[PDB]
């Protein structure tokens, strides 16, 4: 559509006026060219990510991207869980010198997993919220580990300022006709997770996710749903 600008083999949507949707794409056999989402955020003089695309050579595309069209610093990113989608162009971001953050449990997986951890690790409260002192410098990003999911380390960011927060791989969208890729999942916790995650940002009105376009609440619900179905 209009708002998908189209750079690098990657598309970039507008949410909000600080706010864009990086959007990447990674062609595997029975599975399609599957779509992977993350965020953009300007916060005064810098840019924040949220998530790598698939690869390294995608996430280089992002950082051109960002200097082309916003032409500031990006100070940092964080990465919400040890997959492929997620973090699969780490090395991208240190050839820039950007400090990278991830749940602590991500960093520990991130090795196995055949990826390269974040720099600096994230760690929570009992009740999901950040310790704030483990992400400095985080700006209008609020992040929120709602327990195990789409997998055991898997954390949400809410965008202060904006109706927007970002449920990553844990959340899909309200036609969804499955919870997507469940290898890592806890299906036994999932539901409670999801709906953790909406209780968290319940001011959030658009819903941003990693497999399908931005929703409303009506994806959180729904996902919620078809995770109770797994217990
Ligand atoms: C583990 C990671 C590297 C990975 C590889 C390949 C596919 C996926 C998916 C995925 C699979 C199917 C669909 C289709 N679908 C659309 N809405 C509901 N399902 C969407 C995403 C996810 C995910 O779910 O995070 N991670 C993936
Ligand atoms: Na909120
Ligand atoms: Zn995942
Ligand atoms: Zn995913």
């Amino acid at each position: 559509e209009t708002g998908d600008q189209r750079f690098g083999d990657l598309v970039f949507r507008q949410l909000a006026p600080n706010v864009w949707q990086h959007t990447s794409y990674l062609d595997m056999p029975g599975f399609g060219a599957v779509a992977s989402n993350g965020l953009i955020v300007r916060d005064g003089g810098r840019v924040l990510v949220v998530d790598t695309a698939w690869t390294d050579d995608q996430t280089a595309q992002i950082l051109n991207w960002i200097k082309q069209e916003i032409n500031l610093p990006v100070a940092l990113a964080v990465v919400t869980h040890a997959h492929q989608d997620k973090m699969g162009g780490m090395n991208a971001l240190h050839a820039a010198g950007i400090a990278t953050y991830a749940n602590a449990l991500s960093n520990q997986l991130a090795p196995q997993e055949g990826l390269v951890a974040a720099q600096h690790s994230l760690t929570f409260a009992a009740n999901g919220w950040v310790e704030p002192a483990t992400a400095p410098n985080f700006g209008p990003l609020k992040v929120f580990y709602p327990g195990p999911g789409h997998t055991s380390d898997n954390i949400t960011v809410g965008i202060d300022g904006t109706d927007i927060a970002f449920g990553g791989c844990l959340i899909k969208d309200s036609k969804a006709k499955s919870l997507g890729n469940l290898g890592d999942a806890d299906t036994e916790h999932y539901a409670a997770s999801a709906r953790a995650f909406g209780a968290a940002f319940p001011k959030a009105s658009m819903i941003v996710m990693s497999h399908s376009a931005p929703d409303s609440r009506a994806a959180i619900t729904h996902t919620a749903r078809m995770a109770d179905k797994l217990r």
